[PDB]
């Protein structure tokens, strides 16, 4: 799904061999084939690898915990909020990386959107009422609030996710995104649809 | 969960555990309008099943997975191919494949079979990039005997859901053909198949 | 009579007049009964409808008559192919058409297509004698596209049953593709395919 | 269907072309390809020649007549019993044609049998009770009484029809036929199903 070139890789130094030339012939690719950029997903560099190479899996412990799902966020200002948590490195934090995650078209009718608090007791019986079934998310997404979307693990397991345009840095680490670093030509492949 | 509502499901030679036609049709409705299509058949031994069914399809010029939509054809696959562990063969099970609807733009037809000459360039003339198959899949004559098996892309391939069929194998026939009688007049009435492309893909509109 | 009950049949545009789903299912178990078996569709201009059905089918090395198991490839049949005598291009109609199930000894199936160079000695090579066919069929590969198409040999389509299909074809698209969810779920079940060799006729038990 | 050899002919000479060696062979492709035998029809030359060349069709006349159907006998005595109806020919009658009556194996459960006298009024209900619709006969036949059957002219239309190898006298003409000119090649073919 990565497009032609240099074999891909993650470093506090950036994802290596990654244009935003390359992003947009493989952004192109998936077009053709259906699918759809929801988000992004913030993380640190193994995970990253662990994702763009491995996939999308969910850990087999806590199964029937209510808000289980994988985290994304239109806005990569929010997404840019995680990198590292491993705090030790002697107290140090890597920069991590921030990937693009992508749905089949089709599965949008499941996408709902809600005004109340994910992950919040509250926000509980609404959900389950939007999505049609007891919690956890199964093959749907939920968005509420700035904004985030959860995705059910059956979902989530099952999209393309591709590395992102924009870098993170390391004199800053997870935080107030730099607007001008996110490239536009990405700007303009990033738009979310309505749920 | 993508098995509906009634207890968990099995694979045994005597039959698929909890699992009934009323609960196939319950299951096919929820994914058609989470947006999936059913695209054919795939039939393998009992441990090959379950191991699927509840957990997921996993991974050559010609890597992918195979399916056939039609049962039958799936059907004499749906059993050991050779002694298992303990020494035994016996009939496995049918389980329905199903992709995003939206996907559907990347699967072809042919009337070449994969084994011909020239199938490798016409494949890749109507996938528009070289093999092996990615989001693509291909449909096609078997190589001996004129039915139709698709191939999906190992990436295609991993992304489907696959559910339990209502067609059963029988234990007293080990290997034998497919009693069209069988298949329950509720499943197939569900399985009819999308058209396929015979030309390469337009761009996209 | 083939048609059941409810009233003469007729042939138009705006659909087949008196043929309904629930009227097609009666005729159909009345043909079951009188060991007849559904052997594919058969798609044809208005005129050739109405004659084939209350007329019968009547009729080179692969002459025979052309039926498509998958009611898509014979859909693309279904309406006039040039425009009529009042230089009209109007849709037509699908057609089911019966054989007796004693008969399926003499169909075969092959993954060559029939414009195949080897294709004339391996239909001979199944059929057991040299071309035309005469009580006999073979389904194989169409030339481009890969769906599968079925020939009846002469001899055999004659002793056909032929009843209107309940598959509407669209005045508002003549030309198109069906749509599979215009297909009553009440026929797509009564329509699976009869398994047909692969291997030569054994002589008969 | 009539296998391989010169092209067959109707004469009161004989059936121009026509052995018992021919026969079986022809005997055999049918029973290869699930057709039965069912009866014999005995008629006049140029009828036979209509049927074995261009087939079984009904009248587009009487299309309400109760009792109508392609009448055939197990019995080639009774069959014999038919030949010439056109009497001038001068007051003369030729010798007709013996013709042997094949249908699909799996149209045998709509064949049936009575002990009424068929084409009686009285035998009316009760055929109608066997065969499960109204006459007249459709996808069935009917036997009854010497006994004769009749094809209800969509199973008559739907046979395959090949000559016969017992021949037609000219010395006698339409009645008690000679036993011994019965070929016992074909008798042994002429075996009749239960109805
Ligand atoms: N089996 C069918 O439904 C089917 C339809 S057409 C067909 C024929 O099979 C031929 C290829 O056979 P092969 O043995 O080389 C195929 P392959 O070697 O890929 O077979 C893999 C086997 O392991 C099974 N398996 C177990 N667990 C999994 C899992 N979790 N995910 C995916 N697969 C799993 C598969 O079902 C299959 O039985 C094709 O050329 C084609 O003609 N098979
Ligand atoms: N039409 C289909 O259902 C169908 C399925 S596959 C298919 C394709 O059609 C190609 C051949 O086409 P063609 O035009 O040469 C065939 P052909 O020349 O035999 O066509 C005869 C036409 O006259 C019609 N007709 C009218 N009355 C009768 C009647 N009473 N009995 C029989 N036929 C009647 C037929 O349906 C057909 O429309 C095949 O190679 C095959 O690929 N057609
Ligand atoms: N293969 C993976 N799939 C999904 N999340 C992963 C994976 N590998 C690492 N992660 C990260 O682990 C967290 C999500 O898992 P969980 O604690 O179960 O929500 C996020 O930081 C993910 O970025
Ligand atoms: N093509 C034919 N099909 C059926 N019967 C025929 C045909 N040609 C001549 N006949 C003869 O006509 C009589 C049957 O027709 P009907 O008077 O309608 O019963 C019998 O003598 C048949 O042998
Ligand atoms: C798994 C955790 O990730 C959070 C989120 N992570 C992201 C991301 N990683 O891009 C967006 S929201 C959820 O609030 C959970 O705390
Ligand atoms: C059409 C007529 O043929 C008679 C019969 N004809 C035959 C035959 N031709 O072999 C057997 S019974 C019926 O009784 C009708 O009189």
């Amino acid at each position: 799904f990565l497009g032609d070139g240099g074999d891909v890789s993650f470093s506090t130094r950036g994802t290596q061999n990654w244009t935003v030339e390359r992003l947009l012939q493989a952004h192109r690719q998936l077009e053709e084939r259906g699918y759809v950029f929801v988000g992004y997903h913030g993380t640190f560099l193994e995970a990253a690898q662990s994702i763009v190479f491995g996939g999308v899996r969910a850990r087999s412990q806590d199964l029937d915990a209510i808000w289980r799902g994988f985290y994304i966020a239109g806005d990569p200002a929010l997404a840019y909020g995680y990198a590292q948590d491993q705090e030790p490195d002697r107290g140090r934090i890597r920069n991590g990386a921030l990937l693009r995650v992508y749905v089949p078209r089709s599965s949008l009718p499941g996408f709902y959107r809600t005004s109340l608090t994910l992950a919040a007791p509250e926000a509980a019986g609404e959900v389950e009422r939007l999505i049609g079934h007891p919690l956890p998310l199964r093959l749907d997404a939920i968005t509420g609030p700035r904004l985030e979307t959860i995705l059910g693990w059956p979902l989530a397991e099952r999209t393309v996710v591709i590395p992102s345009a924009i870098p993170t840095d390391p004199r800053n680490v997870g935080g107030d995104l730099d607007p001008s670093s996110i490239p536009d030509k990405e700007q303009a492949i990033s738009a979310l649809p309505d749920y």
